């Protein structure tokens, strides 16, 4: 109704507008700089109108803010951006001629028309993201990954060890390239221990801190809730015998772990003496059996996520159909939130009613980014690149089947106390936009505040920190979030790409949210967000996939839509949609996903002649042999 | 009906049994040796109870066959193997169940028992080939290709010609392996010219020796049918003359291709000097742009299909799909032979006209071989196996249209005068039983005579030959007929897994078949059959790919056959039959594929270092150097 939309409307928008006045004044406070505007903290260039942010963030055009935020962040900002320039002359289209036999015939022509532009931009948009990747790559500094090779699934052998095996096999097969190795070691429990050691360590600040200032009677109950019923008498003194005790156990496990050949695994990580023969290892069968001393490129040692290299390279097809029989348990599970959701979908209080599904089906699924990660570590990947990619993925599916699909056909089950498709969806339009403008404009308009870390680095400087520059610690404002922010936005994609020819109402909040998105993303990738690990974009393709996945969705659930005219006579038509689209994607598959999964020898061997003409003298045995070891290990 | 099948089968046995009183007969007369045992005449070897040859035939196991005859010939025969793996046990079970709710049941289950066997013995074949390939591989003797390396699309430059742009990009990307290499020419003027000349001698030498004979006037009226109405009066001089005429524009030609840029080609066979570089190039991207140096081994040099090297690369995509399309008409337009031969398909006069569809359907498929590779050499290929496999692949897609579904949907409409194809399918069995025996059992058993080269073997030497040796000419028994063999073996093992939890009474005649055509088979590829081209067996994945499909395609039609019983609830058991059956797939795919697609570096290495050490002063670039320039250019 539009008096529901025009509520939640006026709700969000004042929701947005008091949330940039709070952030107009905290962003002003000195106590709070390092929330704001960590980044130049950690690039070491900073030290000690309510709206004017924003035609400041728009400052720094695309070359500057890759190399100060990096690829990755600026090529997820272009997202927003494509999103703006797919929907932006769909929506105008829309209204053009759906808004005041042949509106049979002119719905069938718009989705010829939608898709067409749709893969035009995306085509456009794949090639220059592929010459940002070449071009970003060929110009990027030194790093071990670029000579590195990861090898999995050594043979065993009951006379030689792995490092044995590994130097043997390489000198052999790759020789005047092999530089040198590093076996991979299950330092998992001695990381453990470490782990612990710091935690109990942040009590004994927490409790020193709190005695110094309040000298009594410490009575922390272990947990309080359901813990140890005794009192931790001194509490300083019980945490420091615990970190004693861990202390001891750290130090026997340094001296076993490193001298039991049990904790080597049969991996190592390979370097090569140019990135030439690197680029051969990672792309060449190595041996006969398929399966064994398999070859990639090394993730860069911050984003080597070490816990998965002590899996057996053998059991992780086990791990991943457990996996994949969870997350059917997970999204099937769902389905309970989301059936509470559509039954609360149903003057200014009967507009509340109306308002709050989007907050409560915002709220359940806060925690899901969490229990997708979660379960991609469990599968052995070995790098947060992958992890991250691996629970967009998931994430994405549970989108469509939860938020999208599920809501619509909860939705048509509670409406009803055959083809009902056909108005089930157009009346879920009143639905999702709600929705988008709760977790979308409002959402994004909260997320400038940086409440969470504001809170943290507080909480922190008050009860943890001790002394000066362990303020870096308390200060960490996370990475971009992939995991979210690709998810989120590829459903209101899919939203954009069902409803344009149904509902042309719903896209104005969709490109509203893109260029929100937009501005406060692209403030946000300036000031805060130091990101974790750097992909050159290799995202991408992924992204791609996600949309041409929402145009064949959008034109099968078309066919639905107009398949109850008596002699619809669109089968012919229609049915071109998705072979034309899927025709495409393979083109622009074979065009132009090689920049993101192949690396070309010639790139390999200009970059190798350059780096050495630039650098004759570089000791790059020094420099690869201490990469890769493990963060525990010094 | 079994009268008709009783008659059908008295006829084909008896056909067949008199073929080989025909066959025992032809193969001791001396004059026809050459015809009969072929192989040994090329092999340098020989000069100079009508069934004994089936025990025979027997002899010489598996490794003596593969080295006397070639792989690709050993892997092809093991494929009637399969089918009498893959369907005895099947036989026996739809037997021993089927033949004197549970039916249902039993049916399903059935389903499940024949997938599983198939898919195990499939399993199995596909690693024993994989094992024989690289086996084989490994102890293959040197041959140019395996330095070797076809470049295409090497790209235009105003300056550079095709060879020094092929030369540098080389020695700069690889360094220290780039051997040497030879520039594609456009000699196809010139080949087709001497081919023209290679007619007109033959002429020269039908009308020399028929006129020595016939000393008369000569009155060849140029066709004599629709030709030109002249007499050709000497028809002797009259072919000098155009050969003469020939020859000077021969001569011309050569002269001008050999010095026309115009003629090059921007593509170029690279050799190295190691089989491990050669690996590197065809199995690495050479640069940014996916469409431009690309790389893969090139063919053998007698396996080089030359023509098709003057197509612009980029002009391929379209005349691939040009191909498409004329593949749809020539599916499309064959309809009518079908309805035809269906017609004809409805005592000793009635069983025929129930017998002779059998033999109608033959003869309309007889040139079909020809058609499919006339339109894949349309399509640029490069290579014969390439060339053989792409026709393969088209006519196994014809026969399961138009040999097997139109056959069915035909027959059910002249029938007829819901889900007809309940009764559709097992009617139809009666049919495909007579037309195995007709192209299956007596088809081979005829083959056995080699008619066409007998008789041309002796019309040669009637009417062409002059001299001795020159019978080597006359002498031509092809090769093993990929083309065709492979496409009618799969419409047996379609037709198999399609009835045999049907009517299990087709699976007999197939049996029969694939027990005839090995003992037939096995003895032709010993004496005649000289192999064109050694693929080792890279034509295997194809074979199972096409197993897979006729898997789910048999699953498939189950599920509507069963699909009439009121809560019939088979939906979940028998739907889970295509999914495992494609999961299956996907494993051999994985685990077995890459022994046929990619060439691991450690055999390469292997190989390289073996070959050096048995043979140290190779002159590698000598041997090299010579090899695929092109037959024209002697």
């Amino acid at each position: 109704t539009l008096q529901d939309i025009g509520v939640s409307a006026g709700i969000n928008i004042l929701s947005a507008f008091v949330f940039f006045i709070i952030f107009a004044v905290l962003r002003l406070q000195p106590f709070n700089d390092r929330v704001y505007f960590s980044k130049w903290y950690l690039k070491g260039l900073r030290s000690s109108k309510f709206l004017n942010w924003m035609p400041e963030a728009l400052k720094m055009p695309e070359p500057e803010l890759i190399d100060h935020a990096g690829l990755d962040s600026v090529v997820y900002l272009r997202i927003y951006w494509l999103g703006l320039k797919i929907f932006t002359p769909i929506a105008v289209l829309a209204w053009a001629v759906l808004v005041p036999s042949m509106r049979f015939w002119t719905h069938i022509v718009m989705a010829y028309a939608f898709t067409i532009w749709t893969c035009y931009v995306l085509m456009k948009e794949y090639e220059t993201i592929a010459n940002m990747r070449l071009q970003f790559v060929a110009s990027e500094a030194r790093r071990p990954d670029q000579f590195t090779v990861l090898v999995r699934n050594v043979p065993p052998d009951a006379d030689e060890s792995v490092s044995e095996l590994v130097e043997h096999f390489f000198l052999v097969n790759h020789p005047d390239h092999y530089l040198t190795h590093q076996v991979v070691c299950n330092a998992n429990k001695l990381a453990d221990l470490v782990k612990k050691k710091k935690k109990l360590q942040n009590w004994l600040d927490y409790y020193q801190l709190k005695y110094a200032r309040n000298n009594s009677q410490r009575i922390m109950v272990k947990l309080g809730f359901l813990g140890l019923w005794g009192q931790k008498v001194d509490a300083i003194e019980h945490y420091i015998a615990e970190i004693d005790k861990i202390s001891k156990e750290i130090s026997k496990e340094r001296e076993e772990v490193v001298n039991d050949p049990k904790a080597i695994m049969p991996a190592a990580f390979v370097s090569f003496k140019t990135r030439w023969a690197a680029a051969v290892c990672a792309q060449t069968q190595q041996t006969r059996n398929p399966t064994q001393w398999l070859t990639e490129w090394a993730p860069e040692p911050r984003d080597v996520f070490w816990s998965n290299l002590a899996i057996p390279y053998v059991s992780l097809t086990v791990r991943r159909l457990i996996m994949h029989v969870a997350f059917f348990f997970l999204t099937f599970f769902f389905i309970v939130p989301i059936a509470f959701v559509q039954s609360l979908a149903t003057f200014m209080k009967s507009v509340i009613q109306g308002f709050l599904p989007g907050i409560a089906l915002k709220l359940f699924l806060a925690f899901l980014p969490s229990i997708l990660m979660i379960m991609s570590k469990f599968e052995g990947f070995t790098s947060i690149s992958s992890l991250e990619r691996r629970a967009a993925f998931r994430y994405y599916i549970f989108n469509l089947v939860n938020v999208f699909l599920a809501s619509v056909i909860a939705g048509a089950a509670f409406e009803q106390l055959p083809k009902t498709i056909g108005v089930a969806i157009p009346m879920k339009a009143t639905f999702f936009i709600t929705y988008i403008m709760v977790d979308g404009w409002a959402g994004v308009a909260g997320e400038i505040l940086m409440l969470k870390p504001l809170i943290m680095f507080h909480l922190k400087n008050a009860f943890l920190v001790k002394t000066d520059k362990d303020r870096e610690e308390a200060m960490d404002p996370g990475s971009i979030g992939f995991n979210t922010g690709e998810p989120r936005i590829q459903l209101y994609f899919l939203l954009g790409l069902v409803y344009a020819p149904v509902t042309p109402m719903l896209l104005p909040f969709i490109l509203v949210f893109f260029a929100l998105a937009y501005i406060v993303y692209r403030h946000q990738i300036i000031n805060v967000y130091n990101q974790e690990y750097e992909s050159a974009a290799a995202f991408w393709p992924d992204v791609h996939g996600r949309v041409i996945a929402a145009l064949v969705i959008s034109q099968l659930l078309l066919m639905g839509l107009l398949g109850t005219k008596h002699a619809a006579l669109a089968a012919p038509f229609l049915i071109a949609l998705p072979v034309l689209t899927i025709g495409f994607h393979h083109f622009c598959k074979g065009r132009y996903e090689p920049a993101f999964i192949r690396y070309p020898l010639q790139e390999a061997m200009m970059k190798d002649t350059l780096e050495t003409a630039r650098e004759p003298n570089l000791n790059l045995k020094g420099y690869l042999q201490n990469a890769y070891v493990h963060p525990v290990f010094k």
